[PDB]
Order: C-alpha cells, then structure tokens, then sequence
C-alpha cells in the first residue's frame, strides 16, 4: 500500500507562543501522527430550526 | 497495509507557550499517534431550535 | 493491516507552560497512542431549546 | 489487525508546567495508551430547555 | 486482532508541576492503558431546565 | 483478542508536585491498567431544574 | 480475549508531593488495575431542584 | 476471558508525601486489584431541594 | 473468565507519608484485593432538604 | 469463575507513617480481601432536614 | 465461582507507625480476608432535623 | 460457592506501634476472617434532632 | 502504493506567534502526517430552516 | 505508483505572526504530509431553506 | 508513475505577517504535500432555497 | 511518467503581508506540492433556486 | 515523459503587499508545485434557478 | 517528451502591490508549475434559467 | 519532444501595482510554467436559457 | 523538436500600472512560460437560448 518515511514531523506548540490568543470554538485543531482512513473535517453545522437566524461579527 | 515510519513525531506542548490565553470550547485539540479509522472531525452543532438565534460577537 | 514504528511520540505538556492560560469547556484535549477505531471528534452541542439562544462574546 | 511499535510515548505532565493556570469544564484530558475501539469524543451539550439560554463570555 | 509494544508510555504527573492551579470540573483527566471498548469522552451536561440559563465567565 | 505488551506504564504521581493546586469537582482522575469494557467518560451534569441557573465563574 | 502484559504499572503517589493541595469533591481518584467491565466514569450530578442554582467561583 | 499479567502494580501511598495536604470529600480514593464488573466511579450528588442552592467557592 | 496473576500489588500507606494532613469527608479510601463484583463507587450525597444550602468554601 | 493469583499483596500501614495526621469523618478505609459481591463504596450523606444546610470549611 | 489465590495478604498495622495521629470519627478501618457478600461501605448519616445545620471545620 | 486459599493473612497491631494516637467515635477497626455475608460498614448517625446542629472542627 | 520521503515536516506553531488573534469557527486547523484516505474538508453548514438568514457581518 | 522526495516542507507557522487577526469559518487551514486519496475541499455551504438570506457584508 | 525532488517547500505563515486581517469563510487555505489524488476545490455552495437571495456587499 | 526537479519552491506568506486585508469567501487558497491528479479548481456555486437572485456589489 | 528543471520557483505572497485589498468569491488561487493531471480551473457557476437574476454591480 | 529548464521562474505577490484592490468571481489566478495535462481554463458560467437575466455593470 | 531554455521567466505582481483596480469575473489569470497539453482557455459562458438575456453595461 | 532560448521573457506587471482599471470577464489573461500543445483560446460564449439577445453597450 502506500507508505511514509518522514524525519522530523514536529506538528507542536500549535498557539503559536503569542499571549491574549481567544481559540474559537467547533474547531478542529488537531495534531495526527498515522495511517488515517475516513478523511478529516473541520466543524459541522445544522443551523438554527424555526426560523432562527445565524450571525457572525 | 499503509506503513508509517516516522522519527521525531513530537506534536507536543499545544498551548504554545503564551501567557493568559483562552481555550475555545467544542474544539478538537488532541494529538492522535497510531492507524485511525473513521476520521477526524472538529465541532459540531445542531444550532438552537424554535427561533432561537446564533450569535458570534 | 496498517501499521506504526514511531520513534519518540511526544504529546506532552499540553498547557504549553505559559501561566494564566484559562481553558474552555467541551473540548477534547486527549493524547491518543495506539491503533483507533471509530475516529476522533471535538465537542457537540445540541443547541437550546424552545427559543433559548446561543451567544459567544 | 493493526499493530504499533511506538518507543518512548510521551503524554504526561498535561498541565504544561505553568502556574496559575484554570482547567476548564467538561473537557476530555485523558491520556490514553493501547487499542481503542468507539472512537475519542469531547464534551457533549444538550442545550437548557424551556427558552433558557447558552452563554459564553 | 489489534496490538501494541509500547516502551515506555508515561503519561504521569498531569498537573504538570505548577502550583496554585485550579483543576476545573466534570472533566476527564484519566490515564488509562490497556485494551480499550466503548470509547473516551469528556463530560456531558444536560442544560438547566424549566427556562434556567448556563453561563460560562 | 486484542494484546498489550507495554513496559514502564507509570501514570503516577497525578498532581504533579506542584504546591496550593485545587483539584476541582466530579473530574475523572483514575488511572486505569488492563483490558476495559464500556468506556471511560468524564463527569456528568443533569442541570438544575425548576429555573434554576448554572453559572460558572 | 483480551490481554494485558503490562510491566510496571506503578500508578502510585497520586497527590505528587506538593505541599497544601486541595482534592475537590466527588472526584474519581481511584487507581485499578486488572480487567474492568462497565467503563470508568467522573462524579455525578442531578442539579438543585425547585429553582435553585448552581454556582462555580 | 480478558487475562492481567502485571509485575509490579504499585498503586501505593495516595497521599503523595506531602505535608498539610487536604483531602477532599465523596471522592473515589481507592485502589483496587483483580477484575471488576459494574464499573469505577466518581461521587454522586442529588442536588439541595425545595430552592436550596449548590455553591463551590 | 477473567484473571489476574499480579505480581507485587503493593497499595499500601494511603496516607503518603506527610504529616498535618487532614483526610476528608465519606471519601473512599479502601485497598480492594481479588474479583470485584457491583462496581466501586466514591461517596454519595443526597443534599439539604426544604431549601438548604450545600456550601463548599 | 474469576480467578486472582496476586503475590505479595501488602495494602498495609494505611497511615503512611505520618505525624498529627487527621483521618476524618465517615471515609471508607478498609483492606479487603478474596472475592467481594455487592461493590465498594464511600460515605454516604442524606443532607439534613427542614431548611439545615450542609458546610465545609 | 469466584477463586482467590493470595499470598502474602498483609494489610497489617493500620495507623502506619507515625504518632499524635487522630483515627477521626465513623470511618471503616477494617482489614477483611474471605469472600465478602453485601459489599463495603464507609460511614452512613441522617443529616441533623429540624433545622439544626451541619458544619465541618 | 467461592473459595480464598490466602497464605499469611496477618492484619495484626492495628496502631503500627505509634504513640500518642487516638482513636474516634463509632470507628470499625476489626479484622475479620472466612466467608462474610451482609457487608461491612462504617459508622452510622442520625444527626441532632430538633435543631440541634452536627459539628466537627 | 505511493511513497512520501519527507525530511523536516515541521507544520508546527500554528498561531503564529502573533498575540490577540481570534481564531474563527468550525474551522479545519490540524496537522496530519501519514497516508489518508477520505479526503481534507473545511467546515460544513446546512444553513438556517424556516426562513432563518444567515449574516456575516 | 507515485512518490515524493521533498527536503525540508515547512508549512509552518500558518498565522504569519501578524496580531489582532481574526480567522475565519468554515475554512480549510490543515497542514497535510504524505499520500492523500479524495482531495481536498475548501468548506460546503447548503445554503438557508425556506426563503432565508445569504448575506456576506 | 509520477515523481517529485522539490528542495526546499515552504508553504508557510500563510497570513503574511499583516495585522488586522480578516480570513473569510469557507475558503481552502490548506498546504498540502506529497501525492495528492482527487484534486484540490475551493469552497462550495448550494444557494438558498425558497426565493432567498445570496448577496455578496 | 513526469518528473520534477525544481529547487526553492517558495508558495510561502500567501496574504503579502498587507494589513486590513478581507481573504474573502469559498476562495481556493492552497498551496500543494507533489504529484497531484483530478485537477485544480475554484469555487463552486449552483446559485439560488426558487427566483431567489445572485447579487455581487 | 515531460519534465522539470526549474531553479527558483517562488509563487508565493500572493496578496502583493497591498492593504485594505478585498480578495473575491470561488477564485482559484492556488500554488501548485510539481506534475498535475486534470487540468487547472476557475470557479464555476450555475446560475440562479426559477427565473432568478445574475448581477454584477 | 517536453522538457523545461526556466531558471528564475517568478510568478509571485499576484496583486501588484496595489492597496484598494478588489478581486473579482470565478477567476482563476493560480500560479502552477511544472507538467500539466488537461489545459488552463477559466471560470464556468451557466446562465440562469427560467428566464433570469445575466447583468454585468 | 520540445525544449525551453528560458532565463529570467518572471510573470509576476499581475495586479500592476495600481489602486482601486477591480479584477473581472470568470476571467483566467494564472502563470503557468512548464510543459503545459491540452491548452489554455479564457472564461466559458453558456448564455441564460428560456429567454433570458445577456448584458454588459 | 522545437526548441526555445529566451533570455528575459518578462510577462509581468499585467494590469499596466494604472489605477481605477476594470478587468473584463471571461478573458483569457495568463502569462504561459514552457512548451504549449492545444493552443491558446480567448473566451467562449454559447448565446442566449430560447429568444434571448444578447447585448453590449
């Protein structure tokens, strides 16, 4: 099948080191190391039911 | 069979190292090392129901 | 099968070691070793209910 | 069957070391080490009932 | 089926050596090693009821 | 079947040495060793109910 | 079935020598070690009824 | 049948060593060895009733 | 059905050796040693009646 | 049948060795031995009656 | 049914040589060998009645 | 029914030959041996009646 | 089968290291080293139900 | 089949260590390494049903 | 089959290194290395259904 | 087959490192490297349905 | 088959360094590096369905 | 077979520079190197249907 | 096969470096180096159907 | 075989320096460097269907 000889694969300290960072929410932030099957996403919605509205600012 | 050789896969240390940061919330922050199956998926929501509304600010 | 010869699988220290960093709620922030089955999700809310909105600031 | 010849994992001391530091709630911060089968989940919301609200700040 | 040769797996001292850290509440902080079904979780709420409101600060 | 062969499985010495720490409320703290059936799960919240609030601070 | 060949599972000291820690309420705390059925869980909460609250400060 | 071939379980000295520590109150302290049906938990609470409220400070 | 041949299982001197420390309240501090059957629980709280407060300070 | 073949199992000298150590109130603290039915538990708390509240301090 | 092969059980000198200790008040202390029916259990109490509070110092 | 062929049993000098150590009300301090049946128990109240306040300091 | 001969991966430090940064929602933001199979998505939406809008403002 | 021999693949640092940037939704932000099979997508929008807006400002 | 001998692949601090920037939604802002079969998307839509209007300002 | 054999591929710092820039919505902003099949593409819209209009200011 | 000698293949910093740019909608902005198959697009359109207008103002 | 031996191939900081500019739709402004096979388009438009009208102003 | 020995290909800052330029719809914009088959192409329009009309202002 | 030995081919600066400038749709705008086969193709239009003109002004 198919293969991976990686050297140094790092991927840490994912905030980056700056102060007064705010990390949304629903992400994905992840780090995987491995054969992976089935894909990776980000965050899912099902929006608001009767007529909710959704707002970003 | 997919192999996997990596050397060095750290992935360590996420917050970054910054003081006074604010973790989100629903997020996916975890390190994952070994064969995945099923996926990697952030958040998810089923946003409110009977007209509630959704708000970022 | 897959299969995994990693050398030095990190993942520690998650906080980063900054202090006063404060760390939200719902998340997933777990270090995962070894063959996985039925993938790697965040958080999941089902959103209020009867008009009860859901607001981030 | 999939196997893992991981040398030297890792996974410890979460809290990063830091002082001061506020852990939050619901979150999944375990550590885990060998097969996994059901897969790896962050907290779970059913949202407050009768038009309460969800409220980060 | 399933394997794992893990040398060395740590995953001690979770605190992370800081001191007048606040460990939160209803989180998973478990270290857990060994053949694992049904899957790790964070904490689950089922929001207030009868109109009462959840509040994050 | 599946197999574990880990060696140094440690998970000691939870706290992390650090002094004045509070560990919070409801958390899962175990550490766990050996072959696991039905998951392992953080805490769990039925919220108030008649009204009543839930507030974090 | 299942195996474990574990070696050093030590699992011990659990406050981690720190002086002046506060261990929380309803925690699980346990260490165990051998084949477990029923999964691992956190403490339990059914929130106050008739209208009061619950508060975290 | 799941085995359990531990050498060297540990499980030892809870307390950590440290002086003028405070135990908390309902935790699961324990430690336990040989197989385990019905699952490890945390403390459990039934909430104050007829509007007393719930208050960790 | 299941076994267990462990091999120094210890679990001795809960207290950690410190002095002036104050052990807690209902907690569960039991060394429990062979086949275990009804699960293992941390102490139980059925909390005020008739509009008391249950208050941790 | 379960079996249990444990050598060496100590669960002594609860105290720790310890000086002007406090054991306080209603904890379980027993050593048991060989095959147990019914589950192991912490203290347990009915909270008073008639508008008395329940304080830790 | 159930087996139990131990040796060296032990559970000996509960209060752990050290001194001024106090053995506080309705714990269980025990140390039992043989098959148990009934499980353990640590100190039961009927909160105070009538509006007589209670109060840990 | 279920057997225990423990080997060494001790439980013997409950004190740990410390001095100055004293002992609290309603303790279980025995050592028993054989097949048990009923459980084993702590310290049973029914706390002050008629306003009568519970207090340990 | 496709090979991948990666030397120094590093994918590390997401954030950046700039300081006050908001990072978004439903993001995909991890870090994936190995063979995948399923394909890399951003977030999903099914938009609002009932005549809800959806706004970025 | 196909390969890859790339020497030093950075990917790094995604922020670009500019502060007060404000990171979107829904986007696809992922670092990738190694074979990937089924492409990579940006977010999926099905956008308001029954007559709602999209509205971008 | 296809190869690639790229020396030195950057890819990185997308953002730019400005301040103040605004990422949008549902972009594809990925970097991808190694062999990619499935090809690469920028975000999708299906518009509002019903008679909604999408508008772009 | 194709080859490649180029030296610096750069692709780095992507938004130019202007301030106050808007990365605006569902755009293809990736940078890949390697082998790729199935081809590039940008967005994709099926515009409203039902009479609803596409509108760009 | 075709090949590639390229020396210094920059392709990066997209934005140019202008402020206060407003980057589109369904562009293809990619970097791509090394041997595609497929062929490179824009976006694509379906414009609005049911008699539903397309402007661009 | 078609070779290439660009030295210094630029491609880079696409928008001039220029700040207020506005990027359009559809367009694709890829940079892409090396062998291509499929062709270099565009963007796609069906225009609406049912009588829509295509406006460009 | 055909050669290209070109030095200097630059095909960079397409924008031109003016201001309040405004890129067009549908267009193609790319730089494209290397052996390129199957031709380049500018947009496609498939005009509005059932009598709807084109214009450009 | 065709051979080529550009020194200098330039291609940049497309947009002319000019401000204020309005790219037009559907062109073909590219800057193409290596050898071509398919030729190269302004813009296509298929025009209006089922009664509708087509209009430019």
């Amino acid at each position: 099948g198919d293969g991976y000889n990686g050297f140094g694969n790092d991927g840490s300290n994912f905030g980056g080191g700056g102060s007064y960072n705010d990390f949304g929410n629903y992400n994905n932030q992840s780090s995987n190391f491995g054969p992976m099957k089935g894909g990776n996403f980000g965050g899912r919605s099902s929006g608001p039911y009767g007529g909710g509205g959704q707002y970003f600012a």
